[PDB]
């Protein structure tokens, strides 16, 4: 479809993570129980809500009282995406795999690091080798064994499908 052919140009890392993480203007606990706000911004792993609000005020730069605006959520979101990209490119293990990937799977790579962090992703020794060798089906099967996926499948299922196919299909028809 001419509409189907345009959907590609509408999808990017920002729209991808926006779907996987949602958009919340108030502090909430994610599927792992950690305090979160905005578009998947983990505030802290501490169970103390007071620590979550203290980190929020530091990140936004004002007395937020646990609430932020949509424009603030986007600014924080852009910083987190940049941090995940920079984390990949300076890492001697992730950068060669990332460089080998196509544009769409590169988005899935940034997404993965955004969710898990650099050392967590860099620990997927076998998945990283499979991806560099273009063994897409095997990579997706091994990702489906991870604790990252199995503890919170809805946040990870679309990333795994994107690693398998290199298309945006899993983000169609929400």
């Amino acid at each position: 479809t001419t509409e189907n052919l345009y959907f590609q140009g509408s999808m990017n890392i920002f729209e991808m993570l926006r779907i996987d993480e949602g958009l919340r203007l108030k502090i909430y606990k994610d599927c792992e129980g950690y305090y979160t706000i905005g578009i998947g911004h983990l505030l802290t792993k501490s169970p103390d809500l007071n620590a979550a609000k203290s980190e929020l005020d530091k990140a936004i730069g004002r007395n937020c009282n646990g609430v932020i605006t949509k424009d603030e959520a986007e600014k924080l979101f852009n910083q987190d995406v940049d941090a995940a990209v920079r984390g990949i490119l300076r890492n001697a293990k992730l950068k060669p795999v990332y460089d080998s990937l196509d544009a769409v799977r590169r988005c899935a790579a940034i997404n993965h690091v955004f969710q898990m962090g650099v050392t967590g992703v860099a620990g997927f020794t076998n998945v990283l080798r499979m991806l560099q060798q273009k063994r897409w089906d095997e990579a997706a099967v091994n990702l489906a064994k991870s604790r990252w996926y199995n503890q919170c499948p809805d946040r990870a299922k679309r990333v795994i499908t994107t690693f398998r196919t290199g298309t945006w299909d899993a983000y169609k028809n929400l």
